[PDB]
């Protein structure tokens, strides 16, 4: 079955912001996550017709990506810290859910959320 469209990145009847939080979530935290060496499954949508998983969206109803966080963040679509700290929540659960314990997927996510929670404790104040 065909793939469905990736999440969206723009829509101009969304309100976004710019803040010191979501400026840093591109500069340190993305940037940090993106250049990590299990970083590549992450960095776009899960191509389930390239990978042959014919349920990956009968299971996974909000896919989120690394990909699509990127272009949020340098497109300006968010409105706070919390939107795209929830996206990449959304693509930690979704791997953990989709895959089994202990699977490699998942302990490479597992490794970029050790470092992401990391970086979310270091969350400067809005200022
Ligand atoms: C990410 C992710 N969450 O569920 C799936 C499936 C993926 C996923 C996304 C991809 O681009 C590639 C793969 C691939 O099968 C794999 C990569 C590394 C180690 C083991 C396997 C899985």
């Amino acid at each position: 079955s065909m793939n469905p469209p990736p999440p969206e990145t723009s829509n101009p009847n969304k309100p976004k912001r710019q803040t010191n939080q979501l400026q840093y979530l591109l500069r340190v935290v993305l940037k940090t996550l993106w250049k990590h060496q299990f970083a590549w499954p992450f960095q776009q949508p899960v191509d389930a017709v390239k990978l042959n998983l014919p349920d990956y969206y009968k299971i996974i109803k909000t896919p989120m990506d690394m990909g699509t966080i990127k272009k949020r963040l340098e497109n300006n679509y968010y409105w706070n810290a919390q939107e795209c700290i929830q996206d990449f929540n959304t693509m930690f659960t979704n791997c953990y859910i989709y895959n089994k314990p202990g699977d490699d997927i998942v302990l490479m996510a597992e490794a970029l959320e050790k470092l992401f929670l990391q970086k979310i404790n270091e969350l400067p104040t809005e200022e």
